[PDB]
Protein backbone atom coordinates (compact mmCIF):
# COMPACT_ATOMS: atom_id res chain seq x y z
CA UNK A 1 0.00 0.00 0.00
CA UNK A 2 1.76 3.35 -0.97
CA UNK A 3 -1.05 5.90 -1.30
CA UNK A 4 -4.86 6.06 0.37
CA UNK A 5 -7.03 6.21 -2.25
CA UNK A 6 -5.76 5.30 -6.24
CA UNK A 7 -3.19 2.96 -5.08
CA UNK A 8 -6.67 1.23 -3.19
CA UNK A 9 -8.33 1.93 -6.99
CA UNK A 10 -5.54 1.35 -8.91
CA UNK A 11 -3.37 -0.84 -7.32
CA UNK A 12 -6.60 -3.03 -6.49
CA UNK A 13 -6.96 -3.64 -10.47
CA UNK A 14 -3.45 -4.43 -10.44
CA UNK A 15 -4.83 -7.87 -10.41
CA UNK A 16 -8.02 -7.43 -11.80
CA UNK A 17 -6.59 -6.01 -15.15
CA UNK A 18 -9.29 -6.59 -18.30
CA UNK A 19 -6.41 -7.12 -20.52
CA UNK A 20 -3.67 -9.07 -21.41
CA UNK A 21 -0.16 -7.10 -19.94
CA UNK A 22 -1.23 -4.36 -21.88
CA UNK A 23 -3.24 -1.46 -20.41
CA UNK A 24 -1.10 1.68 -22.12
CA UNK A 25 -2.74 3.76 -18.63
CA UNK A 26 -6.43 3.06 -20.76
CA UNK A 27 -7.00 0.20 -18.70
CA UNK A 28 -5.59 0.49 -14.96
CA UNK A 29 -5.86 3.81 -14.99
CA UNK A 30 -9.47 3.63 -16.67
CA UNK A 31 -10.82 1.46 -14.17
CA UNK A 32 -10.60 4.22 -11.59
CA UNK A 33 -12.42 6.55 -13.73
CA UNK A 34 -15.89 4.57 -13.68
CA UNK A 35 -17.87 6.38 -10.90
CA UNK A 36 -16.54 9.57 -9.66
CA UNK A 37 -13.19 10.22 -11.32
CA UNK A 38 -12.30 10.15 -14.76
CA UNK A 39 -8.56 10.47 -14.95
CA UNK A 40 -8.75 13.52 -16.47
CA UNK A 41 -11.15 15.55 -14.13
CA UNK A 42 -8.79 14.30 -11.48
CA UNK A 43 -5.77 12.83 -14.06
CA UNK A 44 -3.43 14.15 -11.64
CA UNK A 45 -3.85 10.99 -9.13
CA UNK A 46 -4.44 8.13 -12.16
CA UNK A 47 -1.14 9.74 -13.61
CA UNK A 48 0.37 9.68 -10.44
CA UNK A 49 -1.31 6.66 -8.87
CA UNK A 50 0.04 4.66 -12.08
CA UNK A 51 2.84 6.60 -12.92
CA UNK A 52 3.71 5.28 -9.42
CA UNK A 53 2.19 1.79 -9.70
CA UNK A 54 3.42 0.69 -12.93
CA UNK A 55 7.03 3.00 -11.66
CA UNK A 56 6.97 2.09 -8.08
CA UNK A 57 7.89 -1.52 -9.19
CA UNK A 58 4.11 -2.94 -8.30
CA UNK A 59 2.90 -2.83 -12.02
CA UNK A 60 6.71 -3.09 -13.37
CA UNK A 61 5.86 -2.70 -17.11
CA UNK A 62 9.14 -2.76 -19.16
CA UNK A 63 9.57 0.26 -21.06
CA UNK A 64 10.48 -1.14 -24.57
CA UNK A 65 8.67 1.07 -26.85
CA UNK A 66 5.43 0.04 -28.35
CA UNK A 67 6.62 -3.60 -28.43
CA UNK A 68 7.63 -5.00 -25.41
CA UNK A 69 6.85 -3.07 -22.44
CA UNK A 70 3.71 -3.75 -20.48
CA UNK A 71 3.12 -4.28 -17.01
CA UNK A 72 3.04 -8.00 -15.60
CA UNK A 73 2.38 -6.61 -12.09
CA UNK A 74 5.18 -7.65 -9.56
CA UNK A 75 8.56 -9.37 -10.67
Amino acid sequence: MAGPSVTELITKAVSASKERKGLSLAALKKALAAGGYDVEKNNSRIKLGLKSLVSKGTLVQTKGTGASGSFRLSK
